[PDB]
């Protein structure tokens, strides 16, 4: 019943040590620039907010219309509403693969550094996807609470290795694709949501969503500075995780009977236009549309191809991975524990 | 609206680097020691297990069921349990704690050793005890979940400096003293439970119980190891913790309204017998007995007064903290926002 493994050779600490400095040099910059993408807790959002209040008269007739709703909305769109939740709930790796960079790091779990606050609360915003999307996904009665759960302690004992190899160049350039990644899923499983009914759905996948946009906004300042300190490291950085290909934290995803659980749930959402290889192009896009990164000049000769590689890579990732013919017509029906091994297209 | 801080100097990487090596040198004897307290996924329990099955007809009688016995427990129990399952619920933050240890850290997120692989898979074991008892306090209408959301991100936001340095033979007899204090929290919530008529909580909290007594099992057998290869830094690091007081991963607990609400909720924990001061001296008694403190021969100049100090400790906190005469009569009533202001002895 073995899970899937990373695959790659595992390489740590490959950033210049001399370099954390830059670093620590940022620590106040980041602290001016970073945390006011910090919402006081009391401005923020809690998932009871989304839910059945369990302490109101409302409660049943809550949890029945939240049910009711539930069947309106098909199994295809559940895997990937599931496949999203679990993705969510290794939160735990996520803050781990944070605090592995080597200048941002937390060195206590309450480091008074602008870096250290900003990982303890971006995992704390973080936190609250879960508990949402889990209880409503309990609620819901729709789904395999069990095999879901199995998936969840399979995914958090396998982690993952995003290779970033230590540095906060690639950590923060990771985060920054990722976060973008998952704006869109949401953003879309939100449009979705409503198109089946279900308003109060749309509305959590919607809420998710901004989150995940104020990140997003947060981590490509982070890289913005970056490139503004040190260009030369950071495009080869860049192109060094578009080489790689970015991999979602989500990979080694395991339910105990199906050995490509990822592919598969990946090919649903593809299929629903909830994540496509087209949006991971326009993610990098966008990247190096915000990163400026054509109107750089003067850099180092490995600088020069890292660029070029970079800002020539969404055309042909948009051919290459525009041919959905052999899976954009006959793709399997395939069974899902998350549903009670029900049934959905490929 | 500030949380509490944490009030101490932090001390960073204060192991001698040298004794790296004896954790990698450490690491086949790791496989086959602490890689055996892993139950399989497959065989492990998992919250659906203990709650409502939403997708059976018995769904409604069973949360109905669940509620109507809620009734019977009082609000000083839940805000015991909500404390508990809180703490729980600020995993995260552990895991990244763990993952501060100089010679045990997970340098990828996804690595091969034996010191990753327990860490990943503790924390995916205890993943499932937020889950539950969340779960569980949602279902039973008996508390506020905003409030104890907005507690719990105010936690995760805040974190803890547990002191343990980045040594593993603090951070080790830290989770060793930690998980035995959680063993008897659930013990007794779980006993309480029984005694209250609800059997299905007890069986939670006993559940939970069971999970970190073989976590217990497996930090006190990495630091019997220690103090096997290395007992001079082992006790020196043994009477370090105790000179510092061993602080609960939740201390810095706040929900926005109190200001002392760890002590607030301790005091709760300690009027019900829950968790007392007795109790934590029944750890390290339990602890100086387990590792055979008093049967160390031939130490350094340092280690003698050590091994002396941690001996003798146990009767003085004993004397020194069963004075409860100015709190275990005439403790006043106190509001908490974890159940709508309603109020409970302290
Ligand atoms: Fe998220
Ligand atoms: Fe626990």
């Amino acid at each position: 019943f073995m899970p899937p493994r990373e695959v790659h050779v595992q390489v740590t600490h490959s950033m210049p040590p001399q370099k954390i400095e830059i670093f620590k040099s940022l620590d106040n910059w980041a602290e001016e620039n970073i945390l006011v993408h910090l919402k006081p807790v009391e401005k923020c959002w809690q998932p009871q907010d989304f839910l059945p209040d369990p302490a109101s008269d409302g409660f049943d007739e809550q949890v029945r219309e939240l049910r009711e709703r539930a069947k309106e909305i098909p199994d295809d769109y559940f895997v990937v509403l599931v496949g999203d939740m679990i993705t969510e709930e290794a939160l735990p790796t996520y803050q781990t693969m944070l605090n592995t960079l080597d200048g941002v790091r937390d060195e206590t779990g309450a480091s008074p550094t602008s870096w250290a606050i900003w990982t303890r609360a971006w995992t704390a915003e973080e936190n609250r996807h879960g508990d949402l999307l889990n209880k409503y996904l309990y609620l819901s009665g729709r789904v395999d609470m069990r095999q879901i759960e199995k998936t969840i302690q399979y995914l958090i004992g396998s982690g993952m290795d995003p290779r970033t190899e230590n540095s906060p160049y690639l950590g923060f350039i990771y985060t920054s694709f990722q976060e973008r990644a998952t704006f869109i899923s949401h953003g879309n499983t939100a449009r979705q949501a409503k198109e089946h009914g279900d308003i109060k759905l749309a509305q959590i996948c919607g809420t998710i969503a901004a989150d995940e946009k104020r990140h997003e906004t947060a981590y490509t300042k982070i890289v913005e500075k970056l490139f503004e300190i040190d260009p030369d490291g950071t495009v080869l950085a860049f192109a060094d995780m578009m080489r790689k290909k970015i991999s979602m934290p989500a990979h080694l995803m395991y339910d105990g009977r199906d050995d490509n659980l990822f592919d598969h749930f990946s090919a649903v959402a593809q299929r629903l236009g909830v994540y496509t290889a087209k949006d991971y192009a326009d993610i990098l896009e966008f990247l190096v549309g915000r990163w400026k990164v054509d109107k750089l000049t003067g850099l180092s000769a490995e600088g020069q191809k890292a660029q070029d590689y970079v800002c020539r890579l969404p055309p042909r990732i948009r051919r290459l991975e525009e041919r959905a013919q052999g899976r954009a017509k006959e793709a399997p029906t395939m069974p899902f524990s998350w549903i009670f091994d029900r049934q959905v297209k490929l």
